[PDB]
């Protein structure tokens, strides 16, 4: 038993991460059969960054402006483009590292697993949730960009973010594999801020029934609420609302701990207005939402990858 | 910036996991050049695990009665020892992804990272803590037997932690490398528990700190406390000592921040006494104590 915040294992990201280095700019590229691939603004200077045209930057680059080095081995690179806010370095080895792997773009509320890196080398590693302002909570310090975000399904490498920026919360934002920045955010260092945040009801509601398989029950009723009735609620305090698709998808925990959704939603409820009481749950004293429905018949059923 | 709970990168010790079967027992094994590490007890029946006597039974086994798996190879045995609760089995195949690697036994309040591993295959990654009554709180089912908890220096894997059995609290205990358990818990199914967990009061000073590095001072005063005084004040808490070695400890943060050890001893004695009324510290509404002024730093910096 336990429920802890658990990341992928990385080992097959690890093997992936390689050194970019364009100028005075020194970041983090992920290498993948013959093409690396790290965020544009690698061509910026601390003065291009301000009001940079990428269009212009990269055509007065050429391959040879270009450092790439896996390990202490340096990678002849071959050709360059760009791709959205990412840019795409050919180069005339493939990685005979790369796993089995995909491009995914993630939603709000998903969860992922952040390999942080330096210099090519990766660091640590932790679990992130989407926000649903598409920002993440991350830790990240200077020179970590071009760090990935991923799951792994099966044994398939699903990647769905690369670090780009900070916000003057010190929340994160990034792209997707494909340049696609989540968020109403851009590449550029001008003013910009995240828009209220709020929390992912759907996962406040899973981690609650993981509270329940561990023998956390203090907060539990016999009341049930409807949806309708429950969104009322959510919305005052904001949480996101709670969709029929998003019961459905707590319907096996809802079967494996004999306790309704909108019951739990009632224990839910009660907890926004009342608060916890001093008490806590599963060693927590705030409502977690960074653990989705899947996460957490995942960790309490043992599934490997 | 930002505050996280943070593993190491687990690819140096996946490469490492292997699963054990004797009997009708499977569990994980660690398998480091020539030799596979696992608990002792894959080698009990279902009768013999309330008064196993370890010496006797492994006397009984041959090499062909352990079954050790690699993916899906199968590596031949040729010997087998016991040191302390570790059964270490030899193979006649060196590991070759094995890392550069050292056995350390860590001292409570110290850090590291969990790979759980069920029949031989890693399932997630996650920080812990050694607890001052010796016990973790991790997250484990049957078959995680055999996952083991490291940290990474350099591109060294110090090995720390062997995980054996679960505590009727859902806490969870197990030994070092070399067999030893952390606390005085023994692998047998006999009545244990583990005593009062207290919480790690240097740990949660770094923590502190490393809030105050990252922009959040709305827990400071403007007051200071003698060591003794705020020992008396935090044990009522169940809180640890802070011994004058921790407070050397946290003089690098001390510095780094501008603010004196005893002052931010201050501050913990008022957030004890106040609670955190509606607000929150580095994303949390409790004081933290897994995070060590040796992991603040890294973090942070
Ligand atoms: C690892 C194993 C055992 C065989 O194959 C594996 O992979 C487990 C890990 C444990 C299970 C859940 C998370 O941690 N180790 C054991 O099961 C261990 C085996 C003993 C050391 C021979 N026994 C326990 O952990 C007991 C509790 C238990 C047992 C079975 C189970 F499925 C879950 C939990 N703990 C114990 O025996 O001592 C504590 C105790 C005993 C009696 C009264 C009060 C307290
Ligand atoms: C060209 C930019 C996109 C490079 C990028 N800029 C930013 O992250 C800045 C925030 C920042 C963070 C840490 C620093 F040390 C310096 C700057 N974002 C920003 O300016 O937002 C707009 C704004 C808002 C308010 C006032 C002014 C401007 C960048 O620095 N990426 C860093 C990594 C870099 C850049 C190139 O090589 C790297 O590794 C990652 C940072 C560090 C911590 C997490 O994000």
């Amino acid at each position: 038993s336990g429920f802890r915040k658990m990341a992928f294992p990385s080992g097959k990201v690890e093997g992936c991460m390689v050194q970019v280095t364009c100028g005075t700019t020194t970041l983090n590229g992920l290498w993948l059969d013959d093409v690396v691939y790290c965020p544009r603004h690698v061509i910026c200077t601390s003065e291009d960054m301000l009001n940079p045209n990428y269009e212009d930057l990269l055509i007065r680059k050429s391959n040879h402006n270009f450092l790439v080095q896996a390990g202490n081995v340096q990678l002849r690179v071959i050709g360059h483009s760009m791709q959205n806010c990412v840019l795409k370095l050919k180069v005339d080895t493939a990685n005979p590292k790369t796993p089995k792997y995909k491009f995914v773009r993630i939603q709000p509320g998903q969860t992922f697993s952040v390999l942080a890196c330096y210099n090519g080398s990766p660091s640590g590693v932790y679990q992130c949730a989407m926000r649903p302002n598409f920002t993440i909570k991350g830790s990240f310090l200077n020179g970590s960009c071009g760090s990935v975000g991923f799951n792994i399904d099966y044994d398939c490498v699903s990647f769905c973010y690369m670090h780009h920026m900070e916000l003057p919360t010190g929340v994160h934002a990034g792209t997707d594999l494909e340049g696609n920045f989540y968020g109403p955010f851009v590449d550029r260092q001008t003013a910009q801020a995240a828009g209220t945040d709020t929390t992912i009801t759907v996962n406040v509601l899973a981690w609650l029934y993981a509270a329940v398989i561990n023998g956390d029950r203090w907060f539990l009723n016999r009341f049930t609420t409807t949806l309708n009735d429950f969104n009322l609620v959510a919305m005052k305090y904001n949480y996101e609302p709670l969709t029929q698709d998003h019961v459905d998808i707590l319907g096996p925990l809802s079967a494996q701990t004999g306790i309704a959704v909108l019951d739990m939603c009632a224990s839910l409820k009660e907890l926004l207005q009342n608060g916890m009481n001093g008490r806590t749950i599963l060693g927590s004293a705030l409502l977690e939402d960074e653990f989705t429905p899947f996460d957490v018949v995942r960790q309490c059923s043992g599934v490997t990858f």
